[PDB]
């Protein structure tokens, strides 16, 4: 289904933009026109989609049930309005009257001047307030009585004309026609825009057709007639189907009726003291509102409240540039390369789940015994992405809240997916992860010593006299590209304990690369070098 | 990014309707108003998402990329219109004329009448052909050279007002705030729907001004002056950063200059009749693009060309509601159980694998001695979807295209994806599921006899004294729930061959209850039952 609706718009928007163009040129250079039919062409070509021809010469479910919806509900909306002013008009049919021949002779005169063909209906009533037309198979013709008495000014004479010109043209059906498939064609909001454009033309041509019949001198009463017709009405748009010297929802229509309202009122100032403070309360409550932090949508950029030296390692990225942070717990001391970059926020990838695998510890989800569902090491070792998926499945989505909230994890982003740091919605910088993983065990008062060691042991690389390195890889692949080349750890040395975090994000930014990297650094910084 | 476009977008409207919603009664009831501040109430509201602070009381890539672009678009565009109109009067500026003390008079007496502040500049030219302002932070006001000297239908007097209110009001910077703001805020393009609200109302408001300060008597022909400097001139909406009579883009508007345009004028009906076919032959030039063949968004429903007979298997299917095809290879008969759902298309799942490999088998990229990447058999009998992708990565696109075609597969679509029949594109009904088996083995004409039989083997489910059967299961999960319980397949038999597929998509729609149900109906029919 959506696909047509999708298509068929793009068909209308082709043919549209297509006519648009001569319409424009015909204008610019000749002041000739499209003759309206094009539009049904417009609209023949947005309903063909339709054939069920095989012609020629992602969770995309949402798509087709929003479609489906969104049609339905279109169409009995756009059902009632056709429905209103339907009616409206059948019931004023019923109070429709017939000319005097006195009156008669005039209508008559004007159209048959030019013998005209008369399969038409000429109406009158005092419960019409302006000339307006309807079908009916008759072509259904309205005048005010008051227009009928007022013959004397001979607006009458050039309304009719102008009512003729939509009647010669089977205007008020065209637009019958059109309104019903723009309902079934309402997907396409463009129906109306069409609707419209046709009724900007509908208004054109008919005054082609004036002119056409009229004199160099008629021509310019004939726009003030336009106006007179605007000028002395309420611009009551109100018939959608039809037409009527008010018939368009606009600014210069809003201002005269202010005019017409023009009792003077004075509004107390408070009336929009009070809307505009509340108001502004309101767009205040907007703000109230989760404003979006931009904070949280921009990568970290808080000042590091910690000390600390800036870093040039741009020698050991090489080929696959990106940004670095370590830190030393005795010195309470940072060493950030490329700061601006180390503050970037980045999805954890497969890092995150020490944090998932030491929160189900914690939690009496998962434990040493029962480190099994593929054991803890081996899955950590092996980044077993389905014994992580079970432990998100595993553990109240709550506890793994509440433990983004207390450790402050980046953004705290949980998103929807029960692995969302998967390449999703949680983001943290590499600032960020070494803060929180340090605080994970040297601050958090929320978690036991044995999740926060059994993790530990898990994690070892490599280790010598004076250290035991732990941490983990991860790769940013999506759609088989590498974009986030992660490796986060920790140091225990025999003189300090260091914690750090290296993200690559040019080259090949893989985890392997990551690795690599970090331990380069580290040994030529002293943290695996005793310095 | 663009979670802040967005979500500024979100602001903004909701803002904007609440503020509309106190407009519409404002208005509807009291014919009072909001202060137009408010818009700008509004923009600030969209335009704090922004504040990088953490304030409260799927491949989404494209999203960012999407809005990267099409900003920096907007704004250039934005840009260059506004210093147009700037520049236009800036320039005008220069032309702009001091006014004789005999002039000044009068427009001084409209304006400090009511002692209003002089921090305004008045100019005139003849350059100047209707009512304009702009700012230069001296709120620049213009009016035609030709309006001094016609001072003697006041209408001056009143335009002055006009203007004037909007002057009181500084409307003239707000508006060039506002585009400004527009211009980056341009994401939204409701900014240009307020920025036209504001307008709007800034007449209304400027109107209540003149109203403030005329009499009853007034009121009306303020109204006509409203009209007249609009009906007496080209509606040049032109200056796009400032107010003038016929600043609006309109239909009113286009009607009354083509009368000025009026110099009869005829196409040749062959301008329209060439116009109208031509594109007819361009909207038929649309049909002849890809129709977007609803027959292919459509689930198949050409009626089998060859016999058939209709079954009542309802019983079998029972808590996982389907359909289910049959063939008869001597017959050539077709069995169909519901066979309007029979027709509907799904895509393939791993069931397609077979025509996946076995292609890779005729183009000699994948053979028996070389039948590994897992071999055939064990990836085949355990879906090892590692090792099918990589078979669609090794073989020809065009090879696999060509069979598509050559064979009848379905709808053919090969999307993008390189395995665009799991849960993607391809889509199949069951009928046309068993069509192109029976087809592949028996007519195809383009592929070798030991793919056809290398694949046979490797689908053997059962087999006893009456036949061999064989198949492959499928199960469409997405988002962990079943959707398309696939089952396809075979069977040779000592009196006949048979094909068959079966479909579940309700209950629980499984591959695994796919092959008992078509167990259980091929036995119950007679498939595998000796009949
Ligand atoms: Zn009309
Ligand atoms: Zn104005």
């Amino acid at each position: 289904m959506a696909k047509l609706l999708i298509m068929s718009i793009v068909s209308f928007c082709f043919i549209f933009l297509l006519l648009l163009f001569f319409r424009y040129i015909l204008k610019r250079y000749f002041n000739y026109m499209l003759n309206y039919k094009v539009w049904y062409l417009t609209l023949l070509a947005g309903l063909i989609p339709f054939i069920p021809i095989k012609f020629s010469l992602f969770n995309w479910d949402s798509i087709d049930n929003i479609c489906t919806v969104i049609w339905i509900v279109l169409v009995i909306i756009l059902s009632f309005k056709f429905l209103k002013a339907l009616l409206y008009l059948k019931y004023l049919k019923k109070q429709s009257l017939y000319l005097n021949e006195n009156e008669k002779n005039k209508i008559d005169t004007i159209l048959f001047n030019h013998q005209y063909k008369k399969n038409i209906v000429i109406r009158k009533a005092e419960t019409i307030q302006s000339p307006i037309t309807f079908w009916y198979g008759k072509y259904i013709i309205l005048i005010p009585s008051s227009y009928f008495k007022s013959v004397i000014d001979k607006r009458l004479k050039y309304i009719i004309l102008h009512e003729y010109a939509h009647a010669k043209n089977r205007d008020t059906l065209h637009l019958i026609i059109f309104n019903i498939f723009s309902i079934i064609m309402s997907y396409n909001p463009l129906v109306h825009i069409v609707k419209r454009k046709i009724i900007h033309d509908n208004e054109v041509e008919a005054d082609r057709f004036v002119l056409n019949n009229i004199n160099k001198n008629e021509f310019k009463t004939y726009a003030e007639s336009i106006m007179d017709s605007v000028l002395n009405v309420p611009f009551f748009n109100k018939n959608i189907l039809s037409h009527s010297a008010n018939g368009k929802k606009s600014l210069l229509k809003r201002r005269l009726i202010n005019i017409k309202e023009a009792n003077l009122k004075k509004q107390s100032k408070l009336i929009l003291i009070f809307i505009c403070i509340f108001t502004f309360l309101l767009m205040v409550i907007q703000s109230q509102f989760l404003m979006g932090q931009s904070i949280t949508d921009y990568n970290y950029k808080k000042p590091l409240h910690n000390d600390y030296q800036i870093l040039d390692k741009s020698k050991i990225f090489g080929s696959n540039s990106g940004s670095f942070v370590m830190y030393s717990m005795k010195k309470d001391k940072y060493y950030i390369y490329n700061e601006k970059e180390s503050r970037k926020r980045y999805s954890p990838n497969s890092t995150y789940k020490i944090y998932l695998a030491m929160f189900g510890l914690d939690r009496h989800i998962i434990n040493d015994e029962n480190s099994r569902m593929q054991d803890l090491n081996t899955a950590m070792q092996n980044s077993v992405n389905w014994y992580f998926e079970r432990i998100s499945d595993q553990i109240p989505k709550n506890y793994t809240a509440t433990q983004l909230k207390q450790l402050n994890y980046g953004n705290k982003n949980l998103g929807s997916y029960k692995s969302y740091w998967m390449e999703d919605s949680l983001k943290i910088s590499n600032l960020e992860q070494v803060i929180v993983f340090k605080n994970m065990m040297e601050q958090n008062n929320h978690f036991s010593k044995k999740a926060k060691n059994q993790l530990s042991s898990s994690l070892l690389i490599k280790k010598n006299e004076k250290y035991e390195l732990y941490g983990k890889t991860g790769t940013g692949i999506v759609n088989g590209k590498y974009n986030n080349g992660w490796f986060v750890g920790y140091v225990i040395t025999n003189h300090d304990k260091y914690y750090f975090a290296t993200h690559l994000s040019d080259g090949k930014p893989s985890g392997k690369n990551a690795e690599l990297i970090s331990e380069k650094i580290l040994k030529e910084m002293g943290v695996l070098n005793g310095q």
